[PDB]
Formats: C-alpha cells, structure tokens, sequence
C-alpha cells in the first residue's frame, strides 16, 4: 500500500545514509519520533520539514557545517528539524568510552518511546538507543531489523 | 508588513546570509528563485526537499564533495523545492570566457524563465546574478540584497 511503500522508502534512505556515514566515521544522531510527542525538542533546532532522502541526511551531518551539531528529529516521514537539543543521560551503564552523542541518544530514549540511531565519529560504529538502553556495534542487517520492527 | 511580507524578508535574510558565507569561503553555489514562470520541469530533475528555508540548510547543501552540492537549488517562495537540479546551459557570447558551468546554467535558465539566479564562483568568491539572459557580476553584499528586495 502507499503508506507501506513510503515507510520502506524512508527505511532505505536512512540505511543508505547511515552506511555512508559509518564508512567515513562521520558522527550522526538521528531520532525518530514515535507515540511520545517531541515538539519541545524539535523546537530547539533549525526547522526543515523536509522530505527524507539519503542525500539530505548525509549533507546535514557533514563535519564543521551549520547543521551537523545536534540531533535530526524525524516525524511523520519528514525531517522535522536539525541541530536539535536532546537531554544527556546520567546512566552509569553506558560504555565509558562513549561521549555526548551517545549519552544524548540514551537520554531522549529514557523519556520517550523514540528510536535514535548514532554513528560514532571515533569508530564509525552504529548504535541504537531505545527505552534507556544502547544497542552497540550493529551490522547493516541488524539496524534494518530494528527499523522494520519499530 | 503583512505576514507574506515578513516571510519574504526572512527568506531574503536567509539567502543573503548563506551567500555571504559561501562567498567568503569560496564555496561554489547555484541558487535559482522561481518567479512567475513555473519551473516544475527543472525541479523534478533534482532531489526533492520541499524544505523550509534557512541560511544553515542552504550552506549545508553546497558544501563541496557532498551528495547535494552539484547542480542547482531551486526555491519556490519560502521553500527549498529541490537540490542538485539540472538547468539548461546558455550559449550566450556575453558570458565571460573564464566562467564555468554554474554561470552558464544560471544564464541558461534565465533565458527561458523570469527567475532570478544567484551564483557564487568557487574560483574567486565573486557573486553574480542571472536574470532575463544577462549576467551581472562582482556584486557587493548590498547590491545583492537590493536586487532581491526589488524582485520581491
Ligand atoms: C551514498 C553516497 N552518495 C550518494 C548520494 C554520495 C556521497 C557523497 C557525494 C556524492 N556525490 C557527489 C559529491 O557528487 C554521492
Ligand atoms: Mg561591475
């Protein structure tokens, strides 16, 4: 159906962008709003309300650019805003080598049902935060599975 | 000012801030503003964005060696409609011979539409505008914004 084709197109765009960024060790933080509204965090960023594409996602996160510092928040199949604030987790159970990108992802996942994808700038590793937990060192297949499950 | 006029002023401010930044850094850019001649056929050649304008987004689009930086950004009123769009190349003999494809594309679209196109040269940082088949080069920041305000 149209809604199903649109959701798969968006999953494909996200996975292509994440793969590109992982290969080049480009840090990225991408939160997908679910049932818990995240308007107050969207409002802290730069408004886009843009169609999703792998190309736009890559262009947003290029290092030392205006939009790269902070989270992209997606809502209703469209990039709502970029460079958004997310709350930093104080969880003592996050891997001690990880920095603020991963703590922000975990932090938003503690107070919402959102799914956040993180690319490490140090390793290019891909992780997902949900429900207060960080799922690390994901393969391409694993990330896809999480998106389809979500 | 009505809301339409205030939105226009914010869009002009976003464009000028982006162009001034890219000029200083020698970031090549090609930015066409649709006017009364519709440009759907050219918008459809690019990557759809339909995004709210911001100086930050405009700058991020044209960063060299990125997916969106080659080809034209086409704006519709207060939105970035699409990026990496094709425009036709002008064969006009009044395009300075040293200029490359971005300037020829800008003059090209200006020959078949009433659009206003802004170009930043990656070679010199100079800013130019194509309108009605003519290329106006080496614009000051003040001249560019006066051209945009007059275009409405
Ligand atoms: C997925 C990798 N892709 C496809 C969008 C990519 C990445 C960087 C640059 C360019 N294309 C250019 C610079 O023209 C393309
Ligand atoms: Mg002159």
């Amino acid at each position: 159906t149209p809604v199903e084709e649109a959701q798969q197109k968006t999953i494909e765009a996200i996975t292509k962008a994440i793969n590109y960024m992982a290969k080049r060790r480009i840090g990225a933080l991408l939160t997908i709003e679910r049932d818990t509204g995240m308007g107050d965090y969207i409002e802290t960023g730069i408004p886009l309300n843009a169609k999703v594409s792998s190309e736009l996602l890559i262009n947003i996160f290029i290092p030392n650019t205006p939009l790269h510092d902070g989270a992209v928040i997606m809502k209703n199949n469209e990039i709502a805003a970029a460079a958004c604030y997310l709350p930093l987790s104080e969880s003592p159970f996050i891997s001690k080598e990880l920095g603020t990108r991963h703590r922000a992802a975990v932090g938003i996942s503690e107070v919402t049902d959102s799914l956040t994808i993180i690319v490490s700038e140090e390793t290019g590793g891909v992780s997902v935060a949900k429900n207060g937990d960080l799922h690390r060192e994901l393969t391409e297949e694993a990330l896809k599975e999480m998106l389809e499950a979500e």
